[PDB]
């Protein structure tokens, strides 16, 4: 892999698209992690052949990994956490193990606190229409780099609505580098 995609997704909008049954996200406030998606010349590796899921790696980690990383569309969050191991994890686990990829993650999260660096600009959540470039330029001007933006449009009103942001990283898993691809047009609901 030549680099990594840590992805964070917004709660509150995650859930506004799953208009039957519960979904947990409808409650937080927060934004919590999605996962740390190994990247290769442009693309996720996934389904890596590598170590199964194991819980008693990270056991140390549960009360941030429950707080930080909850699975915000089912009440099962073990189920989530083995879910991006096997699927993205396995194929940076050459470098890092089962252990020290979670943490990473946990990492990364207590130092890219995005409504926090967006808050102080009057770019903070509010549920009003939001410009790509004064979000990206805002993130930009934090943490030094370009950040991804991801949307997703409502098959109701057509609008397009911020869901995750994402942060790239070099291979090191520690060097901000900038992000090239957003699947948000100029301008979103935030
Ligand atoms: O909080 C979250 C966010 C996303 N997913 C995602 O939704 C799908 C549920 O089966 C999972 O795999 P998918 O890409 O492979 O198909 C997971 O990526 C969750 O499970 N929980």
């Amino acid at each position: 892999f030549d680099s990594f995609w840590f992805v964070q997704q917004w709660p509150p909008a995650v859930c506004s698209f799953q208009k039957s049954g519960s979904c947990p996200g409808s409650g937080l406030r927060t934004f919590t992690i999605h996962g740390l998606w190994p990247q290769q010349s442009g693309t996720s590796l996934t389904n890596c052949p590598g170590s199964p899921f194991d819980i008693t790696k990270i056991s140390h980690l549960q009360s941030q990994l429950n707080t930080l990383w909850p699975n915000v569309l089912r009440a099962n969050n073990q189920q989530f956490w083995s879910h991006e191991w096997t699927k993205h994890g396995t194929c940076s686990e050459s470098t890092f193990n089962q252990a020290a990829y979670f943490k990473l993650a946990v990492d990364m999260r207590n130092n890219y606190d995005i409504i926090g660096a967006l808050r102080p600009h009057a770019a903070g959540p509010n549920g009003r229409t939001k410009s790509r470039q004064a979000i990206k330029g805002f993130l930009k001007a934090k943490f030094g780099k370009f950040p991804g933006l991801r949307c997703r449009t409502d098959p109701q009103t057509k609008v397009s609505y911020l869901v995750q942001v994402v942060a790239c990283f070099a291979q090191d898993g520690s060097t901000l580098i900038d992000c090239t691809r957003d699947t948000c047009g100029a301008n979103f609901i935030f």
